[PDB]
């Protein structure tokens, strides 16, 4: 923790969210600092109107953000602070842009920013076998989401600690319901999860009986959205996605946690069609304003896809 950090981005001007680039679903870090991602972080906070709502002090939400920054491994590859960073951000995209805001309520989108940004923490690496250690060697298959309530602990743990309590604010009540929210949000972003719920939200969807004010739909669509955003490098314009791919690579094969490119075609047109294509389509049905997130995406498998057939 170097308090010389947190001296300088509480003391920082904070941009407007079109000044950077927040609000577009085509946006990119490659080119900004730490410092920069976190004064993006906290415009997003800002904007969604989470400060004024909950009556954050400034201080403390930036030592929150700071704290969790440093609980990402920044010797992993892709799994790491830039990656939660953009989790976050095309969340804050799909809630401007896309015009999902005012379909949910504030503590939803509270919890479904913090969410965003909590939801790998600690993350070891793909390459990486996460071990339980306080269940027996033998019986290690809960597969319960296993890692996903890891990364939840995480953030739970920072949420708590001294100086980090953004959520300082909220009633009790406000609390544990946001708190659960938060659960049900990192805990979606187990694939396994993903693919067992799908079915519903297609087929819901398909005989438009898609009701957002039902409580479990609603429920069903926040662990959609969280998806849809954890995995939204696939929707990135082609240049920026082949970097992204790039390092999802080298965290799967050169061990990039703590044969290549030419396989890589193959791989990302074949997640296209096998997960993310049909959840872009199914996210833009609800909101027709996510439209450039399944563009993006097939876009991208129309270029791998070619690369695929060699060029
Ligand atoms: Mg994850
Ligand atoms: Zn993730």
């Amino acid at each position: 923790e170097e308090t010389r950090e947190l001296q300088s981005l509480a003391a920082a001007v904070v941009p407007s969210a079109q000044t950077l680039k927040i609000t577009d679903f085509s946006f990119s870090d490659f080119e900004l600092s730490d410092l920069e991602t976190a004064l993006c972080t906290i415009r997003m906070f800002t904007d969604l109107n989470l400060v004024q709502n909950f009556q954050m002090k400034h201080e403390v939400l930036c030592r929150w953000i700071l704290s969790v920054k440093k609980n990402y491994r920044k010797n992993v590859a892709y799994h790491n602070w830039r990656h939660a960073f953009n989790t976050a951000q095309c969340m804050f995209a799909a809630l401007k842009a896309g015009k999902i805001q005012n379909k949910l309520t504030d503590l939803e989108i509270l919890a479904l920013l913090i969410a965003a940004l909590s939801h790998d923490l600690d993350h070891r690496g793909v390459n990486n076998s996460y071990i339980q250690r306080s269940e027996h060697p033998l019986a290690q298959l809960y597969c319960h989401s296993i890692m996903e309530h890891h990364h939840f602990d995480q953030c739970l743990m920072i949420l708590n600690s001294p100086g980090n309590q953004i959520l300082s604010g909220l009633s009790i009540e406000e609390y544990k319901t946001t708190l659960k929210i938060i659960k049900q949000a990192i805990l979606a972003t187990d694939l396994a999860l993903y693919i067992k719920r799908r079915g519903e939200f297609f087929e819901l969807i398909r005989k438009n009986q898609f009701n957002l004010e039902d409580p479990h739909q609603k429920e069903l669509f926040l662990a959609m959205l969280m998806t849809a955003c954890d995995l939204s490098a696939i929707t990135k314009p082609w240049p920026i996605q082949q970097r992204i791919a790039e390092l999802v690579a080298t965290e799967f094969f050169d061990q990039g946690d703590r044969e290549k490119k030419n396989k890589i075609p193959s791989m990302q047109v074949g997640f296209i069609d096998a997960i993310c294509l049909q959840l872009y389509e199914a996210l833009t049905h609800v909101s027709e304003d996510c439209f450039p997130l399944l563009d993006g995406c097939r876009k991208n498998r129309q270029k791998w896809q070619a690369l695929a057939e060699q060029q």
